[PDB]
Order: C-alpha cells, then structure tokens, then sequence
C-alpha cells in the first residue's frame, strides 16, 4: 500500500490470553500496522500479569481508556477452580470485564457479523438483530454468600442525611443454604436508556425493552419506568417521524416474539439477560464467533470495542508443540475496526473510517467466496466432512487471504479518483 | 364406556380466569366426568375470588394438593397496575403459581407436545427436549426496593445459635436506585437434583446443569456442588449402566450449545431462566399452546400439572361481545391428562392411565389430520393465509372434534 494514515489520538490495547493472543499480534503485524500510524497504549490483561499486579492493569486499563476515549480489547480467562492449580495463581480473580464495565458504565451493543453462505439455525431470522445489554449493575456487581446454620438474612438501608433507618427481613434460615444482594444507579439505568433511543433511531429501527416486572415490581418497574419517562419526554416525536415504535415486553414474552419474527430491530436487555440472549442470537445467525461487542459509555465519546467469544483453550495447545491450527480470528478483527472506526469519528479524520470499513468488507467477502477457517466450514459442510486446505485453510493462510484481499481492495481504491 | 371409571381418592381442581376458565369447565364437563368418577376438591382462584379472600384460597389449594397428592390448576392472572383498576382490587396480589410453588416446592418439568404436520422454528431438534426448572427461591421469592435518597445499603446475618452476626456492604449510594436481596435453601437443591437425576433416568437422557457460577461463585456454586455431592453419591452407578453423563454447564455456554444441538436430553435450569428458557423451547418446537407443565414435589408422591400458556385476554374480550374464537385448548386438556395420568400411577388404576393416554394421542392425532385453531394453522400457512371453516375451527367447533374423536376412539377400545 501507500503510506501509512497518521492518527491523531492515541488507542488503548489490552492484551488477552493464551489463544486469542497469539492472532492477535498476527493481526497488528500484518493487517493493522503496515497500513495505519498509531499510537498505542499499552496494558497486558493475561492473566499472568494480572496475577502478578492482583487485578491493578484492570483498573488502570480501564481509567487509561477514560482518559483516551477508545479501548480495543482482546479475549481473556476468568479464573475458575481448575485455572488457580494451573496458573499458581495467589487468588481466584475476578472477570476482567466485570471490572472495566463497573468503572467505565454503559451499554454493549452486539450484533451478528452477516456472511450470506453461512446458514441460520433459525431460518426466521432474515434480517438482523441488535441487542443492548446493560453493561453496570446486578448479578455482575452482586454480594453472595452461603449460609451454614440458622440464621436471619436482612437487608438494611441506612441514609445519608441521618433519617432513621429502613430494613427488610429476606428470609429466616431454618438450616443451610444461600444469599445474595444486588444492586443498580438511576443514573446508570438513563444512561443506558439514552444509548438505546440514540442507536434505535440512528438505525431507523424499533426497540423493546424486556424485563421481569410482574414479579420484582420496586426493581424491574424502575427500569420500565425511566425508559417510558425518557421516552415520552426526548425521543417520542422522533420515533413517530421515523414511522417507528417503543415498546416494554414482559422477558417470557419477548424471547418468544424474537424466535418467531423475522428481526430487525433493538432489543434493550438487563445485564444478566443481555449475556445470555447475545450468546443464542449468534448462534442462531450462524456462529458465536460472528458478533461484535462493543461498551458506549453514557458520556458519548467513549468506548471498548472487545472480542465477544471466550479464548480457544484446546487450540492452544497445539500452538505451544508447534503444530498448526484453525480458530477464527474475525471478531477479534471486527474489535479493532471499530475501534479506528471510532477513533476516527471522533477526530474527523475520514481515511481511517474507509480503511475500518474496507477491513470488514473485506473480511465477509473472504468468507462468502468460500475461503475460512474450520468451524465456520463446520456450518457448512458438516464439522467431521471437511479436508485441510480443501474446504478450510489454517489460521495464518487465512490472514494472508485477507491481508491480500485487503491489498488488492485498497488497489480499487485512490486509483479511480 | 357404559360405566365410567372409578378413582378411590381424590383430585384437586384449581379454577383460573377469563377464556381459560371457559374452555376448563368444557372440558370437566363434556371430556373428562362423563368417562370417569373422579371426587374433585373445588378451589376458585379466579382473580374475582382471590380480591374476596385476600388471596387465602391460593394458599388453601396449595394445602390441600399436600393432603390429596395430585392437583389440576386453569391459568390464572397475575395483576399488573391495569387489573386493579378493572377489578377493583383492594391490593396488587402476588401471582398464585407463585405462591404454590413456594409452599409445594420441588421442580415443574416442561416438555413439547409433537404434532408432525406443526414446523419447528428450529430444525436441528429433531428429538424433543425436557427443562427441569427449579420450583422454588432465587427472584420469585425476593425483598426488592426503591431507593430515593442517599444512603448505605448492606445486608446481615444473624446466626441464631448466637454466634458473630456478618455484615456486607453491598453499594454507597449517591444518587437514588435500587436494590433487592434473594435466598434460596440447601434442601431446595437438594430435592430439586434428586428430582432431575431420577427424571434423567428414567427417560434414559443425560442430564444438564446450567449456572452463571464465574460470577457468582458462592450462590450459583451451591447447585454445581450439591448437584455433583448427589451425583456421585447416588446416580453415578445407574447413569453409567444406563450409557448417559451428567454434566455442569456455564448458561451462555448451554444456550449456544442447545441451540446448535438437535434435542434429546434433560436441561436442569434454574427458577428465572427455566422460566424463559422454557418459552424459547415451547416457540421453538412449534408454538407456546403445544407445552406441558407439571410440578413434581420433592417427596416423589405429591404433584400439580398446570396449564402452560397464559389466560389470553384478546379472544375473551370476543367472548363477551358473542362473537366466536380461536384459542388454542390442548395445554389445558394436558393438565388434566397428567393429572389423572398420575392419580391413576398412585393408586394402581391402569383404566384410568390408559384414558389419560388415549386422550393425550387424541388431541395430537386431531391435529395431525387436519382440524386445528387458529393459531397452530398460522404455524403451517402463516397468520394471513388462512380461512375460517377451511385452514381452521373455532373454539367450540375444536373441542366438539375432539370429543367425537375421544368416543369414537374409546368405543373402539373395548373388543
Ligand atoms: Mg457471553
Ligand atoms: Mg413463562
């Protein structure tokens, strides 16, 4: 290519984890690097390291991104029972991600990557769908507990001005069992509403709001209730202009409404169900490493464009001998697309978002044209019908069919101008 | 049958609402007591009755399916802020399947009804699929709030052997919000775990487990551990002569892998996502009218098949004005089946399981040849294709079908 585009502002990289960490230095070398000047903030998120500063690169990564406006994430391990005997590692942290989405607040927004060969578990679904997943709050920021004798459980509230002090009595444990509490801003849940509007109506789409209100009436109405204020109050005369709707769904309902329509619209979720829905919708249009995952924080400038799948542990082990290997690294592309992507929106400079784009262009045109890694021929011809080289290729053969495609799609362009 | 079937105990009944509650009598009246005799224990929890009786009905049900060991309960609603105006209610009572399942407990298993002429919306289940949602606790039992002003909210236990009290700070708040608290006990899971490894079983299926236990490593941990304590102390031994595995799962892992896979297995959830993973099998394999719902108590004895689907309100509201529906009955004919289905295995009756069966391949077999409602005619032809007297039949016309289906099948029987 030509020279390299100067980017103004600098981006934050937080390294990821055994797998997902080797393609994603093969995807600075050859596809970032050689075609874009930037300045990179660097913070190493394996868990290694965070074992080494106990969990601090987290935060730090997190206020860094604050300061910068623009984050690009790679996948990382939340440590469970079996990681701390293999990693002698001193505690058993906690998710990585749990930790920036507190500090940073917001929505993440996830949406399927669409290659046309690649063939839906639901037939339904023609158009595609969006989720916004509440990115603060409840079973992610939640104090649990085991209880090992009888006991009372309360819940205690005590203001701030020095008003007397309310209190709720949970359960009465007649033996052992379990507790916990959780608990959500207003400020948090408006700033989540307001992401959702924006999106809905800078997509020309519906959006629906689910939850569970019927049965926790304080907690879920809250939720309904903000967003139909903000509603009713900012976004009402722009939805009936559009020739579009907002609506509330009981979760039950709307699950079921999903399923059967043909998509096409925003779908606002509570933290707990936007991670479990996101994960059957990109599924259900083809694979879980299809999809995109990116944090708008509330503030507007900032973000955390991030890989949505979990690292490919089993194939790392083949890397360590020296044997070759075939996992995706798509959506680990998609995250620093749309992290340029932002970077150039925020700066105006317009060669850096054509290059973004050209770079996700690219990557589904790859695909469509029958070039692709094993598990998205898996989709396709079956996962134990398939030949090395014949209807899949390796991981790095495939980075060099899209740094080629890549190159050749670049050739296109300035040359008619 | 000239001489109807004798029952020597008897069944609760539990009455619902609007169109549901309809369609309950037709079939009390004209399916099930002409064929069988059968003492039914009354119980109206129609919404009018629990405002009377300040929800005390619901819990005098729930006591007497402890007594009698089988209950039968119509969809009843669960009032929002529209339905105290309508009603008149004096106060927002809280739903009655969920103050049954609290009192009863145990696990409510829901499975799909298969007619071969409905489409799935999923392909890959080619072999039916069976949740085991757990009965009791997490959100259906929870204190919530809101917050107006600043404040400190923690929680605290208070050992009653008069040990240190603990305390955690949950949030410092700031601004307002939110909060709430939830419990669940050990002997919940416990009989929630044997229910599903005896189930699982049973059927000769593997078993599934789903939890968020990476996050919240002491509440969700509780049902992996418990899960896998019993496991390996009991079913290990008869999972393995059987060739089936148990096994724990992370909830966004089981989603994407249920989904991909084609079905044939039991999926032990948990109460909140049971209750919307559920939905998702219903619509998936065909429609949300083509569900069973029984609550299996710990006990192995006790029982209540519910009907699945909500009282639709949009159908009754034709009712009142004469005009005629098309509502989809098999879910509540289900719940009586498998009501009797086990009144009958309680007490050794084999003429009353097998007209509960005979009835259960009925309704399919009506289906399966043509005669349907509205809404399963939808599934095939999609919603605006379809005729009135030619794609489907009314409500009325439906259950009539299958009542002549019923004697015609039943006179067939006794040669
Ligand atoms: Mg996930
Ligand atoms: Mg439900």
């Amino acid at each position: 290519a030509e020279k390299r585009i100067k980017v103004e502002k600098p981006v934050v990289e937080m390294d990821g984890d055994e797998m997902t960490r080797i393609i994603w230095q093969f995807i600075k070398e050859k596809l970032i690097l050689p075609h874009v000047d930037v300045q990179l903030k660097y913070f190493d998120l394996g868990l290694p390291n965070r074992d080494q500063t106990n969990d601090q690169v987290t935060i730090d990564s997190a206020l860094a991104t604050q300061k910068y406006s623009v984050a690009v994430k790679c996948a990382t391990i939340t440590p469970d029972e079996a990681r701390v005997e293999e990693f002698k590692l001193k505690k058993m942290w906690k998710s990585p991600n749990g930790t920036i989405r507190n500090i940073l607040g917001g929505t993440v927004f996830r949406e399927p990557i669409i290659c046309k060969n690649i063939p839906r578990l639901v037939p339904g679904w023609t158009k595609p769908i969006t989720i916004g997943r509440h990115a603060h709050g409840d079973q992610y920021k939640a104090t649990d507990f085991v209880v090992d004798r009888a006991g009372t459980f309360k819940l205690v509230f005590t203001p701030k001005d020095g008003s007397s002090a309310k209190e709720w009595e949970v359960y009465n444990f007649p033996a052992g069992g379990v507790g916990m509490g959780m608990y959500n801003t207003d400020e948090s849940i408006s700033g989540f509403a307001h992401s959702c509007f924006q999106y809905s109506i800078q997509k020309k789409w519906p959006l629906y709001l689910s939850t569970k209100n019927t049965i926790l009436k304080a907690y879920d109405g809250r939720f309904k209730d903000i967003f139909q204020e903000i509603f009713d109050k900012h976004y009402k005369t722009d939805f009936d202009k559009n020739k579009i709707w907002y609506e509330h769904r009981l979760i039950d309902d709307m699950v079921a409404q999903v399923l059967k329509s043909s998509g096409g619209f925003v779908w606002a979720c509570k933290n707990y169900d936007g991670d479990v829905q996101s994960d059957i919708l990109a599924q259900g249009f083809g694979s879980l490493g299809l999809m995109t995952s990116v944090l708008v924080c509330p503030d507007g400038k900032t973000i955390e464009a991030e890989a949505a799948h979990g690292t490919v542990t089993r194939h790392y082990r083949e890397h360590q001998k020296g044997r070759p290997t075939s996992t995706n690294p798509i959506a680990s592309i998609f995250a620093w697309t749309r992290g340029l992507e932002h970077r150039g929106k925020l700066d105006g400079n317009q060669d850096l978002i054509r290059f973004a784009q050209t770079l996700e262009k690219v990557c589904v045109q790859t695909v469509e044209s029958g070039a692709m890694t094993k598990d998205l021929a898996g989709c396709i011809h079956g996962l134990s019908n398939v030949k090395l080289n014949e209807h899949f290729l390796n991981t790095t053969d495939f980075l060099d069919t899209i740094k080629s495609n890549l190159d050749r799609a670049l050739g296109k362009q300035l040359e008619h101008h």
